[PDB]
């Protein structure tokens, strides 16, 4: 299978390298064959001697059109005529592009800027990611020590874990007696040794929590300060940074750089994101996260050093465990999309949806249009829209269907044919117009965009009718990725029509497909109501909840599962609503905040729970028992009661000091936090034992009983002693628990002050010490 490609170039001629897995063998083929290309429109055929005879200068070489050729290919949903100009180099095509388009006889170029290794894959109709071939993957990680007043990655890693199928291990330079861990002389042949490790196990794959930013960066600038060589790619290579949008971006030679964290970031939406945070949700057990203050203290006192080490440790096998689910997914889209798994991975959905389309483009012989210069690139992205809801029925709810349209937004572009390539044209004899925009999208001819979507859309149909007739579970699984991934793709259209980099780019497509897709939400909700006596109670885009007022569980799903028959025999072309689930209570707040409990006593939120960066136990808590009495006991007024229970024991100092640990991930250094709150004063404290923490790890806090405002006295978990040590339960109380139940209550009637009881060491603070929003 193909894992990547790129160029090199040997006295000016570009050569492609492809590197390839197979029967257990990596290799690098080699196309000295490919030649660079881009179209050109010309006002008149005679033209193109003219063309064929522009030169430019690249350093110092006259670099020429090689070769001209005319072509038919379709463009804007009609033939276009247009001129191929063949090249030596692909990057010549700058510098010459500048020039060829300065002359009167040339409308404009095209497909000027498609990187040449991508280009090859499109052209010659290869597929990175196919067949059986297994891969040799290997995690790492890294833990450092930090200095405040210094540049990048002066301080040493103490640390370098990685993890295989072998298990897991951690290579340093301190003194530890463990089986996992091997120790050497100094941080310098550490390095070495994990470059000795790698270059020896032969990983196809290099897996990394956020590598892309951190642990290759911090690698190259210590090998850069201690001497040593660092090679990781197979043909003798220096990782290469990338300019990655804002931030950047980590290639390997010969192996694939796996970054775990652009990947997550784009799957489950979280607050932090804690390598830990992650192994939560995607799996169900606990972390055992030992937190940046524990680490700091190993390093110069040498206590808890064991400890840091299995910590280290399982931070590899986890990036590990995590890149073996994702891995599989990822491979699924760069199969899609026709893209190395390097880029796929890194890639944003519109770009995904771009690079399917160009690859598509080429097979239908569909010229491709351009990107947008500076002025549009503006133009476009000052647009703002706004987006559909129906405001909640405030209060609690028994036996609630939620149904959902099946794909709204593919369906409304294939059914209405709404496409680039089909607005607003001249003559046409058959087209559905947009509500609110009013836009004519024409249906005499099918849009390239929609028929791609519509292919997309069954493929993913026929998968998964396979994928349920698959008994084996090998065969099963690999299919639920397949179909996974059109999802995914399927998905992003919509995006895309409005996203500004996009080369189909069309506002008019966006917005019309927003529109259309109001009317089917809305007239389908007039219908329940009407026709069939249900009580929507909460409406989205991504579908609504309804009920019929007494009537049983089983009533409800029976008449739902009715209407669905009924209005999808009235909803034009792929439209459809489907049924998404039961639940026999819920309440909902307000435009994505609500609360819902399935059959399974499953309590589903949305909008509600703690995304603050800092967080406690006892906030949590307080929600959950709050939330379990509304939904699982049906009780408003226990929930009440727990809020001010929990309140009341935090007054009298009875909640155990445990429960009270704020977990922090510091945006930036301490020492220049916000002068009033509990940062600086960790500070000192950590300050005092030899200690920093960098910015962007999580931090643990109790705040204290003190003598100046509320919030200001706080020290590290580990130096807290119930004796000389007393907690700021108001703190705890204003700016912690009452926050986080505060919304969900409103919504029931109740106010701040209904929170706590009359009398209870009440500070009236509550305006000052919650969190600004
Ligand atoms: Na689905």
């Amino acid at each position: 299978m193909i894992l990547d490609t790129d160029y090199i170039t040997e006295d000016g001629k570009p050569v492609i390298r492809i590197f390839k897995k197979e029967n257990g063998e990596f290799k690098i083929d080699y196309d000295r064959n490919f030649e660079p290309y881009i179209y050109a429109l010309l006002k008149d055929d005679s033209a193109i001697e003219d063309v064929k005879k522009i030169t430019a200068e690249r350093h110092g070489t006259t670099v020429r059109v090689v070769r001209a050729e005319k072509v038919k290919k379709k463009f804007l949903g009609r033939p276009i005529e247009v001129w191929k100009l063949y090249f030596t180099h692909p990057q010549d095509q700058p510098a010459i592009r500048d020039k060829i388009k300065e002359h009167p006889a040339v409308v404009d170029i095209y497909e000027y800027d498609i990187p040449f290794a991508k280009r090859y894959l499109i052209d010659k109709g290869l597929i990175p990611m196919e067949g059986d071939e297994e891969l040799k993957m290997l995690a790492f990680d890294i833990e450092t020590l930090y200095h405040e007043g210094e540049k990048f990655a002066e301080g040493p890693i103490l640390m370098i874990s990685y993890a295989d199928e072998e298990g897991a291990r951690v290579i340093t330079w301190r003194n530890i007696d463990l089986p996992y861990v091997d120790v050497v002389s100094t941080e310098k042949e550490m390095i070495k040794r994990f470059l000795k490790v790698v270059k020896e196990k032969d990983p196809d794959v290099l897996i990394t929590y956020n590598g892309d930013n951190f642990a290759f960066a911090y690698l190259k600038k210590r090998s850069e300060k201690l001497g040593v060589k660092f090679i990781l790619g197979r043909e003798g290579s220096e990782p290469k940074i990338q300019r990655m949008g804002d931030r950047f971006a980590v290639e390997v030679k010969g192996r694939i750089h796996f970054d775990l964290y652009p990947v997550i970031r784009r799957t489950i939406n979280l607050p932090t994101y804690t390598l830990e945070a992650v192994y939560e949700a995607i799996f169900g057990q606990p972390k055992e996260k030992v937190y940046a203050e524990e680490i700091a203290q190993a390093w110069e006192t040498g206590e808890g050093l064991e400890r840091v080490a299995r910590y280290s440790m399982e931070d590899a096998k986890v990036t590990y465990e995590l890149g073996k689910e994702f891995f599989p997914m990822e491979a699924q889209l760069s199969r899609l999309v026709g893209q190395s798994l390097w880029d796929v991975s890194r890639s944003s959905t519109g770009n995904l949806v771009e690079w399917f389309l160009l690859r598509k483009a080429y097979e239908r012989n569909e010229l491709a249009p351009n990107k947008p210069d500076e002025r549009e690139l503006a133009r476009r992205r000052e647009s703002y829209a706004g987006g559909y809801v129906k405001e909640p029925e405030r209060g609690l709810w028994e036996n609630i269907v939620y149904l959902d349209f099946r794909s709204l937004y593919p369906s409304i572009i294939i059914t209405h044919n709404v496409s680039p390539d089909t607005l607003n044209r001249e003559g046409c004899e058959e087209y559905d117009v947009a509500p609110q925009v009013g836009h004519k999208f024409c249906k005499d001819f099918p849009g390239f965009i929609p028929s791609l979507l519509g292919d997309l859309l069954e493929e993913r149909q026929k998968v998964k009718k396979k994928m349920k007739a698959t008994i084996d579970p090998i065969e099963k699984k690999l299919l639920d990725y397949r179909q996974r991934a059109i999802k995914i793709l399927a998905n992003s259209f919509y995006g895309y029509y409005g996203y500004a980099k996009a080369r189909w780019y069309c506002k008019e497509c966006a917005e019309s497909v927003t529109a259309w897709g109001r009317q089917y939400i809305e007239t389908t909700i007039r219908e329940i109501e009407e026709k069939f006596g249900f009580k929507v109670l909460y409406a989205d885009t991504d579908g609504f909840f309804a009920t019929i007022p007494g009537a049983d569980a089983e009533t409800v799903k029976k008449k739902a599962k009715e209407f669905l028959d009924y209005i999808n025999a009235k909803l034009p072309g792929l439209l459809e609503l489907e049924y998404e689930g039961f639940y026999k209570r819920g309440f909902f707040v307000t435009k994505k905040k609500y609360a819902v409990i399935d059959e399974e006593d499953k309590i589903t939120t949305r909008g509600l729970e703690i995304v603050r960066r800092d967080w406690s136990e006892i906030a949590k808590e307080t929600q959950a028992r709050v939330l379990e009495a509304i939904l699982k006991h049906g009780d408003v007024e226990e929930a009440v009661r727990i809020v001010k229970e929990v309140t009341e024991k935090l007054s009298k100092y009875e909640v155990p000091p445990e429960k009270l640990v704020i977990y922090e991930q510091i945006t930036r250094d301490l020492k220049d936090y916000k002068a009033t709150g509990p940062h600086v004063a960790v500070a000192k404290r950590l300050a005092a034992r030899g200690i920093k923490i960098r910015p962007g790890t999580v931090i643990s806090y109790i705040v204290l009983k003190g003598s100046g405002r509320i919030g200001d006295r706080a020290i590290p978990f580990d130096e807290f002693d119930p004796a000389k040590h007393k907690y700021d339960a108001e703190y705890y109380i204003e700016n912690q628990v009452l926050p986080a139940v505060e919304r969900i209550l409103r919504a029931f009637g109740y106010r701040k002050e209904d929170l706590r009881y009359q009398k209870t060491r009440q500070v009236g603070l509550g305006a000052w010490l919650k969190p600004k929003t």
